[PDB]
């Protein structure tokens, strides 16, 4: 019912351990509602996260809670990213290409 | 928890007035469950919303009640576009400078 | 509520008639959580569904179990398509007939 931030990344699959997820949001790389945030800080349902995936943002809004790490089908329940998110991803993605 | 539709869209910032949204529900220019509707109604839940922000249009579904405007991070939690919707925006946006 | 793999599927609208919808879970067209299964299988909230449409893969996360077949604005609710299933669409998209 009660997790931390960094924990809840790693449920969510996002890093691979559970230092990485630690040492993300300790490293100003992790926003929470638009702001650096603690690692050890308590996820809230409705709360928007913006992480940093090798070279992507993704904008994610959390929609459940869980202190375990689950297989890839069953961590997607967790989080949706915005519709924001998804077309900025994709249109960064695109300009590699052409670069 | 009983929230206008008007309200419910200021809240959700998708207008930037109360007064003006209010105006674009009596123009016709948003939809209720693919209907034309009264800025009085009360949102439901899992209600779909159709409406003009520009020139883009946006399905989205209404994901939480609330009549309060908050933040720009806090207001997201309310609703997610649809992937009809997203492709949809995308395809003629990309559309109108190749022209 | 206790809803068929089979009935939800077609309850959301993704296969036309509920026979339809049998058939393809059974010739191992509909996965859920990553594996094959009956279409007797009872659904829950935040199962993986990843399934064959047109020529398209779709993968979506279960919102809501309903058991009614309903308007195609008020079936969108039960279920969100994952960021990834949707760019993993238009990328095979775009491909095609780009060819």
């Amino acid at each position: 019912e009660e997790v931390r931030l960094d924990k809840w990344l790693w449920a969510a699959r996002f890093y691979k351990t559970r230092s990485l997820a630690r040492n993300m949001v300790e490293g100003g790389k992790v926003h929470y509602n638009g702001q650096r945030a603690k690692p050890s800080k308590s996820v809230e349902i409705g709360a928007q996260i913006t992480l940093r995936q090798g070279h992507d943002e993704k904008t994610i809004i959390i929609e459940k809670i869980s202190d375990q790490r689950r297989g890839a089908p069953e961590a997607q329940q967790l989080y949706r990213e915005t519709a924001k998110s998804i077309t900025k991803r994709e249109r960064n993605a695109m300009m590699r290409q052409l670069n």
